[PDB]
């Protein structure tokens, strides 16, 4: 694999498509943070969306934002995505580390609006970030965030369009409706746990603003869990060796 | 951009077009304000629909009613969104203005319905409307709503079929299930905030019907921070430069 | 209109569709008052899938239902859809009572499932059935059933395929996803009403099971608005003039 | 039928499948479990997904893993459904087998990972497994079983591409969105009696970590209802006469 490819001198193209990036995943923290300090906040019992209505915040969003960037950027919004997608050759290093650095940057001004808009409550009710609960350890936090950011990676893989990517590259398109699914069912079962991270930018967005000690502490988790896990579905799908044109046929 | 266009004098045609965003934007209010007094007047807790069924009777009508509409009108049901595609001049102004106002009457009489059915808890649980909620200011009321209303038109642009229209028009179709999603998605975010406006035409059709002063008073934050959320979402779309024939592969 | 035609005299297939249209309703009476049934005898608050699950069971059903006898029957599972059919001349007078009659015996045996695996619950909570609520007249639920089927038959007739029609009969094929989407919006909204009818076979087979006088006594409201909200999107789609070939293009 | 045919000496594609069902069914039950005590053990009232979110864990998976896998194995993750296709006549008594170990196989690993990472909590609050609930016999418990795997396989038999098969094989490819629907749809009627088991594998796998003598006691009925279930649903599928190319037009 070399650093870079002819796709990266396509430099208007890739310009936006570090844009589109950034963009979505401010407007996923925005949108997911906000919903998150709004159910933390309500002081009705059941006044609220619930931790439900949370899931729907995270997987949604998933949903519409690889739906509107999917043609442009190839819709990852997610470190992990991207760290898997460059082990399968289907993103080059220079492509990857782009990505990367838009994603978290995009992260730490959707969470920063957040707590523009809502201080009060953001800094009460744990500024959105992920941490180890009570009652679980280090160990278990790391198994989850491993093992769910494993079916998000290994759904993405599923999700690729063999012959369609995304403008002026060879970065595959991604069919949204599977994806956003994916991160919805992983929610279910990981908020009790971690929050749920599956999600390195989203992870350090929250991080950097919410900025406690103990949330500090617990970050590697939230980089090392979901690299590796993303490591782990792309080694299953070359395996499975379903990369060449197996086209998933949609719902 | 002329007032008009060839495509306003095939009469008929633009007749069922208004008359169609009429009906949609009346059916809208109705379904969503009847979930919404529905959910506030409920004696036993837990007894309702909840906050969650609240957003996804919002999310969900825009999805059928995107779904019934986009090859008649284009399916806009929401003056930001014909506000949104008039500037990146996929509407002329007499067509966006002649939806604007069957948005709003259909509205006001939507809401009128729901008052007809109910009076008692129509009134009582506070009429639908939108109003900044207690603990926030203005300002973040409205930075919601042009963030919100932004999350909704940039996903309105990529949702629009570059080679498809509405009846005798050259107004594009719109795929209704990732614009239904986005209404559902800042509906989580935004009903402790506001309500969620995110549409002058809902906001105002429950403005008339509910008639109280503080309501009449924060009425232009859901006029004002839509528009621009629209606006930006234009200039956006305009700039990642994916008008041309991006279309997104729909999940 | 004749009262039948030469699809009526392709015996086996219309055999089928009778029994696919009445095995449909048999299924989803079954499972939509079995959830009924669950929620309402919960002991623990909370302990239950709510309001919100009752809704999506009805709409999910419906989902489900006419994606699986679209092909066969033209998935109507639904006296008041297959009576707007008829008045648009896409269903003849014999196959629509043929129809009908299959669903409301389906609907009888579902809801007599229900009772029988759980005859104490099925008594004691009201049967699945639909009746007025406390605090509505007769009048606001008459009007509720007219709109609630509105809105289901407008989404029927946006759904139907004008080129694919069920197997050797000239019935349209429906788009499942819109049609079940509507259901769960008018449950959301209509609950707290009456139930939610805008179905008359499901109304008629838990009014036949439950087998109370007040239920009896309300029983033409599920007849008579669902007929009305049916006759009322006909003519809409008729005056939209959209019958043609509009395609809806899915989501 | 012969024992195996040609398409069980792809031995390649062969090996995979079943890799791929055992690893789908082990996300399968991880997910699902997991989500299942996070519920149970939460302390907070309203604090956790609920009973809606845990039917939204077991329909989304089975989206989400049938989409991955259906071009792969044909997506099955369930013992009856397996057997439903066998007796159609749709995949080999060798192919059935090696589904079926290779389900079980990834069942109870799933589940022991759940139980590995949250062991307090998984002994303390049922351990995922299914059994009959009090105040329900046996005779409900196993009709709700047939019925609610009736409803499962009757969506797969719907869902069959009759042109497209898994790679290398004549097993059908499945459309993932219908038949995760109906297992949201069924969990919700089906809680409150069993658990809802429609899948021998998910209620082995349970019952295998839980190892307690109740659920052994009446696990004959998990085999037996769903069995009975894709029994009948095959014969209904063989009798409406729509294996040919009855392709169901999707949403």
């Amino acid at each position: 694999a070399p650093f870079f490819d002819l796709g990266e001198l396509k430099l208007w193209s890739f310009w936006r498509a570090a844009i589109a990036e950034f963009i979505a995943t401010l407007l996923f923290l925005y949108i997911t943070v906000a919903t998150v300090i709004g159910h933390s906040k309500e002081t009705v019992v059941c006044g609220s969306v619930g931790l439900l209505g949370i899931a729907w915040a995270f997987g949604g969003m998933i949903f519409v934002l690889v739906y509107c960037t999917a043609g442009i950027s190839g819709g990852h919004i997610n470190p992990a995505v991207t760290f898997g997608l460059f082990l399968a050759r289907k993103v080059s290093l220079l492509r990857a580390l782009v990505y990367m650095i838009a994603q978290c940057l995009g992260a730490i001004c959707g969470v920063g609006l957040v707590k523009a808009f809502m201080k009060g409550p953001y800094n009460q009710f744990g500024g959105g970030a992920n941490s180890v609960a009570l009652g679980y350890n280090k160990g278990t936090a790391l198994g989850a965030e491993i093992i769910g950011t494993f079916v998000l990676v290994y759904t993405v893989f599923s999700a690729t369009d063999p012959k369609r990517s995304a403008r002026d590259s060879h970065v595959p398109i991604l069919a949204p409706l599977p994806i956003g699914f994916a991160v919805f069912m992983v929610h279910l079962a990981t908020i009790p746990i971690t929050g749920t991270g599956i999600n390195p930018a989203r992870s350090f967005g929250a991080a950097v603003i919410f900025n406690s000690n103990k949330v500090w502490d617990d970050q590697w988790i939230f980089w090392v869990g979901p690299f590796i896990g993303a490591a782990v579905a792309a080694a299953y799908h070359q395996y499975v060796l379903r990369a060449a044109a197996i086209k998933a046929l949609g719902s």
